[PDB]
């Protein structure tokens, strides 16, 4: 799958680096104080990582009706997990959450 | 799960209507040849049908971030299976498809 400007200018996962007051966390969130957000971003033009049938009529309604049709987004495929510290009412826990940090990415 | 704006102007199912021809199938598909395409539309506001934490953060981040960070995104949760009848190189199927339509749809 070759994308059509770039290559990487495309529906990618990227890196977002990220404190705890950007997220709103940090009433929380004890650790750690720094996030490296993997997020999927990145345009998804024709025939671009089609997640299925679904996203390649998107791709053709909105070239005909652009107004009403939004063209197919780029969301992760999959997830990692990750590992947080926080504030509990009564204490403190390490925590793990499964779908905060996107792993891999199409067009849908 | 209330919309700002609307309601019905966020991140909702939607029926587009499609010709064989609107679709690029009119060469190998021989029916319906009028598809009504369940879709997902719309705004995806903080809060509105996040579905994860990874959308949160999304929205957290594309509010700091709007060049770098899109918003969420309005796609489906789920598919709705659909019958076509098609021409074959030696004849002619009628066959289902599972992720044709859009059945629910969340803010990823």
């Amino acid at each position: 799958d070759h994308c059509p400007l770039g290559p990487g200018r495309c529906c990618r996962l990227h890196t977002v680096r990220a404190s705890l007051e950007d997220l709103g966390w940090a009433d929380w969130v004890l650790s750690p104080r720094e996030v490296q957000v993997t997020m999927c971003i990145g345009a998804c033009p024709s025939q671009f990582r089609a997640a299925n049938m679904h996203a390649q009529i998107k791709t053709s309604l909105h070239r005909l009706k652009p107004d009403t049709v939004p063209a197919p987004c780029c969301v992760p495929a999959s997830y990692n997990p990750m590992v947080l510290i926080q504030k509990t009412d009564t204490g403190v826990s390490l925590q793990t959450y499964d779908d905060l940090l996107a792993k891999d990415c199409h067009c849908i």
